[PDB]
């Protein structure tokens, strides 16, 4: 083949995570892979990034790069813009231990790292396992996608959010393009007293599934299919445009009459 | 009955947060304005968290500190933690709405997915009134951003806003008299940011700064960038759904075409 694929691999769980190390191993059978990922498994970074401080990096013997206290986004940013020359063809983020579905996606560091490689020659993949077991299956599904992208370019969609059923590969039904489901608002806080009687608060579990119908990511994964949802960064709720303009006129905001 | 700019000194309960933290001039100016006519509770980060984006604290609990005036700082809390805790635990009576702001600096374009200002408003989307994220295009005219936010809040008192759960509001950094009006906008977009600034530590290790956002790419006439450049307050309604609906078919055809995951 005329060209090697050069892949920037990141994740949310840090460089030591088995999900990213399993995927790296699988990708390296056919691709060049540079890992740039958080130094440790931190929870809940979303697409935060480090602006108030400079970031420190560390290179392992195998060449993996960990960014110290780096967010998922930090790592992809540094990887694309400084640490990999020339720039990667594609950012692959995963494999995440745990699903990234529905309206959770915006909170996902795994998705954020992909999000950050949306301007490369291929659409970025965010890869999450619905579980902790079959990294092998998600690795294989990722490999298949990537061979697919190199066979024919995907013309529209700069980020693909891929959720893989936690099954042995032979039981995965196939792949469906899906939209993000939704959840009810999350509302649990779990209070816990410290030894001095002060109340500290844990953020609780997500809200219950609300939109999990036939074409959602939630449905696809439950039915044993890989879910693929293309994502974009534009948060515009266009359907609300007229209602909002009409409301402002109605309440006299921005207009004198 | 009596004629005043606002009807009631505490007609609505507002959870006010931001991402610059509880000491920020943005939030303090706004708080003072809102307290004219609203029952305001500040729940905000203990310090600056710009580009905390929608992150949240899941593997540790959080501790709060309450100031003399009743402001709550969530110690190391992200803007999302603050709203989530304020809404779901701390506030009684619960808020009618979340206001987030006034941020020192704009939250325009494809930057909005990175804004902690916007993330706090996004955590308040389920409440009765749409959550407002208010960011000043600059550092000067907090007064102007406060007047704008007060005008939208009074407006919500006149008539509820039916569709649209977050409103991202950018306000030109001008005296109020020079703001031309309001536009309902769409998010513009930027080129990829591409600068990384290296800086040696005292030991000669190279550390890296994240550079500024990339150039404007789409600043067309109905965008938030254009509105603010032209001296209008931009209001973009936002959602949290990241699905690229208009890419669905293309992706679907692509998969069929290369046959990934299908036997033949
Ligand atoms: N990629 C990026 N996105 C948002 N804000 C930034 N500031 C610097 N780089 C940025
Ligand atoms: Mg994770
Ligand atoms: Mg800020």
């Amino acid at each position: 083949g005329m060209a090697s694929m050069r892949i920037l691999l990141s994740n949310d769980d840090g460089v030591h995570a088995p999900g990213i190390q399993t995927l790296a191993k699988a990708l390296r059978e056919f691709a060049d892979v540079q890992v740039v990922a958080p130094d440790r498994n931190r929870s809940g970074a979303s697409n935060s990034l480090t602006l108030e401080s400079s970031l420190r990096t560390f290179t392992f013997d195998n060449g993996d790069i960990a960014v110290q206290m780096g967010t998922p986004t930090d790592c992809v940013y540094l990887g694309v813009n400084a640490l990999m020359r020339p720039r990667p063809d594609i950012v692959v983020s995963g494999i995440n231990a745990g699903p990234n579905l529905g309206d959770d996606v915006i909170y996902s560091g795994t998705v954020a790292a992909a999000m950050a490689g949306r301007h490369l020659g291929f659409p970025a993949l965010a890869v999450s396992l619905n579980g902790y077991q079959h990294y092998d299956t998600a690795a294989a599904v990722t490999c298949a996608l990537l061979r697919g992208l190199s066979r024919e370019p995907l013309r529209t969609g700069r980020i693909l959010n891929v959720n893989v059923p936690d099954l042995p590969l032979a039981q995965v039904k196939g792949i469906r393009v899906t939209r993000c489901g939704s959840r009810h608002p999350a509302d649990k806080v779990i209070p816990q007293e410290d030894p001095r009687g002060n109340t500290l608060y844990w953020i609780g579990p997500p809200g219950d599934k609300y939109d999990a119908g036939p074409d959602t990511d939630f449905a696809a994964v439950d039915e044993g299919y890989v879910s693929v949802t293309p994502l974009h960064v534009d948060l515009t709720a266009a359907s609300a445009h007229d209602v909002v303009s009409d409301w402002l006129d109605s309440v006299g905001v921005g207009t004198q009459w």
